[PDB]
């Protein structure tokens, strides 16, 4: 447990080896989740890259938040992909929240406090509880098989995770800096393992 | 009779079976009406869709609020169509109000509280009272004959209906969040039948 | 005699026969004037139309506020026209004031409270007092000879006329709301005649 | 001495005969100065024009503020010219302040209270104090030899001149309209001489 | 020790002879530094120019802040360049802070108080402390070999340097203007040497 308030991980150059593993304390697989984070990179108009990689032994892309070059955000649950297209590329730190619900198949994707349209993905599915959660790289195996061309060059912080769906009002307060209590991953009480060229500095965003 | 305050219908994927049917004890025939609603979809740049379908046994498009690809808003009364071109599209939730008056034929269209030009459509006409009112699909027959290529993928909410033409100040009240009392369809006292892949969730718009 | 406060004239479709005739107490040739009005149309990027037509038995375009397609505003006094070009069109209600002073020849044109450059037109000319003043049509003879290709389709209101040149501070209050007393045509004490399909409804602009 | 507060000289059309002559109580050869003024014109994308023409018996272009078409502002001291390029022209009234210092050669150019870079011009030169100062025309001789194609068509006012360089804070006050006292040319106590078709009217800018 | 508060060095025109030499209490090797300054120029779209030149006997480009035509900001340390692309150029005064840390190799670049992404440069290297610090000119040798082609035409001011990396909150204070004390170069206690055509005038920025 580390309090990472006002701190962010920094991956200053492209690599195959720099990553942070996030220790999720769980048993019950997930019928729903919400993932929020800040990140900052210039890669957006040169190549794709992995924002948040959640892998299980049977599924490498169990939850994957990814950026596809000339497309926008790619959201994947259980190997199935949905896109959140972005016409114009923004050059500044970005806060995203994303949720998915098994019961309904509804995914929500929130960019800088503003919501994209609701979409459907993996209705009735269950996300596995024994996971390998990675920042800075895209998993192709449980905890490994990284590709440098999918690596995050930049900052990533305020990563949080819930095992239910956040409401629009709740997302609004997280974004506005208000109080909250995540029950899967907590930035303020995070367990983690650093590997490779990655540093802990003060966050660049306000 | 359900209080749908702060909630919206969610049509998270394309189909020809998902819809909501709105019910009312319908009074005398209509010599005028106003219908206001919020909706949010990403379909505007890809194909057309139906936003509000009001059908009678005699006319499948008795009142139709439609979006027409590369053109803009389509507003139909008694089978006759009028257009409100929209040069660039906004990728955000949208609030609309629209009215028609039999006496003058005057049609109004309001987008996020701002009025379009007043136009003319079906003067002397009388809108049928025995009707089938549908969200999510375009009627080609009374209560049916939907087309998937005309389905709404997204959210729709705050649907209200009056049997008279709202003044500009009254439209202002509706849009700014003031209290009001609609006399045909009331989102706070909504009587409806849900069908296929439709969800009730908290509204995405303020 | 009629108080037209907060009400506008509505010309909902193209026609040869819909117009309003404005009656002024007027009885001394004009050596100067000012005309202010509000109008709203979509015709601007399709064809020209007449905003304010002041005909005299010897001159059909004695005063004419007109929109020329792909050019901008046209202002004519005693048959002589000058242009106020607009590179880009606004799709919203628009408030205009315009003045002319025989003594100097100076013409002013104000759009949404914002002045164009001062220009010169018909210095030392005199504007006739016996007049036919028409909204919705362009006159080619005292009180008639209209053409549908020059008709106003939309809303026009807040029409006021003075017999002297308003100052910049005076136009500023006229545009923002303020009190004023026009001495030729008064929107709050207006005498008029309606002809054809033209309607009185609440104004769309604040 | 006339107080020209809230008033401006109007040059309604093109001519080589319309101009205002400004009377300084001039004194000793100047080794610094600052000139501020408001002007409004539409000639900007058609031709150039003189804004401020200061000629001495020996130097016709002793101080000249000019607008060069397709380029921007042209500032000339002692016959010697420097440019201030303007990529995009705006059609609105504009306030400019310019200064020059002999000791350093430093020229300053201010447009709407915002400064252009500092530039170098005529270091160690002295500006003749026995001068003819003209508005609305460009001098090619002491007090004459105008050219119609260099003529200002539009309004010019708020003309003041000091015999020293104004600081950034001092300019900011002038631009904001704060209280100030010029010692060479005072708009509030102006001695001038009008010739041709030029009119005094209320200023069009705030 | 001169307090250069509210003042800037002005380089009115291109040359290879005008420069300012900054003098620092010649301490020990730098394992980290931060440099902050204001500058205002119009050269960005015509050619590249040197903002801040820090040169040792061994290395001509020991710390070099530069502007590269059609590229953006060039930040170089111990001969290794890193780029910060700027798609669109702002013709206004600009405040930058840059920092480098040996331990991590992380560089930071801050434009008008907004951070660019963290990049990597010269990890483990050490910046020499026997230095020549020049404004207005680019060094290709210790205190010499200037190319007018690389000279700053404009204003430069509020130069401050620290021997450690400033935090995000610290940089906000420097940009918004709060109180601070730099330990390498203090603009409020500056020792310097002026050469050529360079003057001291009031700063143009707040
Ligand atoms: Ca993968
Ligand atoms: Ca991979
Ligand atoms: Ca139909
Ligand atoms: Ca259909
Ligand atoms: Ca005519
Ligand atoms: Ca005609
Ligand atoms: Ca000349
Ligand atoms: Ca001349
Ligand atoms: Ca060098
Ligand atoms: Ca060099």
């Amino acid at each position: 447990q580390t309090d990472m308030s006002r701190k962010a991980f920094v991956f200053p150059k492209e690599s195959d080896t720099s990553y942070v593993s996030l220790k999720a304390p769980l048993t019950k697989p997930l019928k729903a989740f919400t993932v929020c984070l800040h990140f900052y990179t210039e890669l957006s108009s040169t190549r794709g890259y992995s924002i948040f990689s959640y892998a299980t032994k049977r599924q490498d892309n169990e939850i994957l938040i990814f950026w596809s070059k000339d497309i926008g955000y790619s959201f994947t649950v259980g190997g199935s992909e949905i896109l959140f297209e972005v016409p114009e590329v923004t050059v500044a730190p970005v806060h995203i929240c994303t949720s998915w619900e098994s019961a309904s198949g509804i995914v929500e994707f929130w960019v800088d406090g503003k919501p994209r349209v609701r979409k459907s993905l993996k209705k009735g599915y269950t996300v596995g509880a024994e996971a390998s959660i990675i920042l800075g790289q895209e998993q192709d195996s449980f905890g490994g098989n990284f590709e440098g061309s999918q690596s995050l060059v930049g900052d990533i912080g305020n990563v949080n995770m819930w095992d239910f769906v956040l409401s629009p009002d709740e997302i609004n307060t997280i974004y506005l800096g208000g109080p909250f209590s995540p029950n899967v991953l907590n930035w303020r009480a995070l367990k983690y393992e650093v590997q490779g060229e990655v540093f802990t500095k003060p966050q660049l965003w306000p």
